[PDB]
C-alpha cells in the first residue's frame, strides 16, 4: 500500500540536505518537489517512498528500440507508482502515461555567460562561433527536434550534428559548460531552472530573450493508475489554496544571492 515516488535530483526541486551522510529514506532529501510530495500524500492519503531515478534522466523513448528511459520509463514499466518532479507534460508522453493539471508553468529559455553577444534564439541561429545545446534526454531536446518554426528548425539542424556534441547529461553539466566555455557556449533549458541559477553565486550567468514556448510540469502516474484522479484533485486544491505559489517563494525568491 506504500506508494513509491520516483523523482530526480534537480535544484531546487530535489536537493540533498547538507547532512545527507546520515538521516534515512525520505528524510535525506529536500526541495520544492519533496514538499509537494508530502502535501499530495497528506491530501490524497497514503504513504510514500522517495526514490531517485536510477538513470538520472527525465524520460525519452529510444526511436530505434521504442524503449522509454528515465522517470517516464520507470512508470510505463511498473518500476514506480508515481513521478513527482519537474516532469514536462507533452503530447508524446501523454500517450504512455498520465499527468495531472500542471502544478507550475515554464518555458524553454537561453542561459549565457554575462557579456555573450546573444540576445535571442534568432541571434544564436544566425551565427556559429557560439555553440549551444540542451539536456540530452528531456523535453527541451524533443521540442527542437519536432519544431516546425523556422528558427528552431535551423537551431535543431545545427545541434544534432554539432561537433563535438552540444548535448549534456545533466542540467549542472550544461550550466558548468556555460561557465567554463568563456562565452562560447549557450545552454537551452527551462526558465524555472534558468532563473534559479541566475539568482545564485557566482552570478555569472544570465537569461536572455523570452521563453520559447509555454508548458507545465505535472505529477505523472501509469496509464489508468489508481491515484490519477486523486492527485489531480489534490493539485487543483493546492493550486486553489495558493500553496504552490508559497512553495515557489520558499524555494526560489527567498533564496536569491545576487
Ligand atoms: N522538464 C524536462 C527536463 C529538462 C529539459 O528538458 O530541459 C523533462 O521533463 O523532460
Amino acid at each position: 500500500k506504500t506508494v513509491v515516488v520516483t523523482t530526480i535530483l534537480e535544484s531546487p526541486y530535489v536537493m540533498m540536505k547538507k547532512n545527507h551522510e546520515m538521516l534515512e529514506g525520505n528524510e535525506r532529501y529536500e526541495g520544492y518537489c519533496v514538499d509537494l510530495a508530502a502535501e499530495i500524500a497528506k491530501h490524497c492519503g497514503f504513504k510514500y517512498k522517495l526514490t531517485i531515478v536510477g538513470d538520472g534522466k527525465y524520460g525519452a523513448r529510444d526511436a530505434d528500440t521504442k524503449i522509454w528511459n528515465g522517470m517516464v520509463g520507470e512508470l510505463v514499466y511498473g518500476k514506480a507508482d508515481i513521478a513527482i518532479a519537474p516532469l514536462t507534460i507533452t503530447l508524446v508522453r501523454e500517450e504512455v502515461i498520465d499527468f495531472s493539471k500542471p502544478f507550475m508553468s515554464l518555458g524553454i529559455s537561453i542561459m549565457i555567460k554575462k557579456g555573450t553577444p546573444i540576445e535571442s534564439a534568432e541571434d544564436l541561429s544566425k551565427q556559429t562561433e557560439i555553440a549551444y545545446g540542451t539536456l540530452d534526454s528531456g523535453s527541451t531536446k524533443e521540442f527542437f527536434r519536432r519544431s516546425k518554426i523556422a528558427v528552431f528548425d535551423k537551431m535543431w539542424t545545427y545541434m544534432r550534428s554539432a561537433e563535438p556534441s552540444v548535448f549534456v547529461r545533466t542540467t549542472a553539466e550544461g550550466v558548468a559548460r556555460v561557465r567554463k566555455s568563456k562565452g562560447k557556449y549557450a545552454y537551452l533549458l527551462e526558465s524555472t531552472m534558468n532563473e534559479y541559477i541566475e539568482q545564485r553565486k557566482p552570478c555569472d550567468t544570465m537569461k536572455v530573450g523570452g521563453n520559447l514556448d509555454c508548458k507545465g510540469y505535472g505529477i505523472a502516474t501509469p496509464k489508468g493508475s489508481s491515484l490519477g484522479n486523486a492527485v489531480n484533485l489534490a493539485v487543483l486544491k493546492l493550486n486553489e489554496q495558493g500553496l504552490l505559489d508559497k512553495l515557489k517563494n520558499k524555494w526560489w525568491y527567498d533564496k536569491g544571492e545576487c
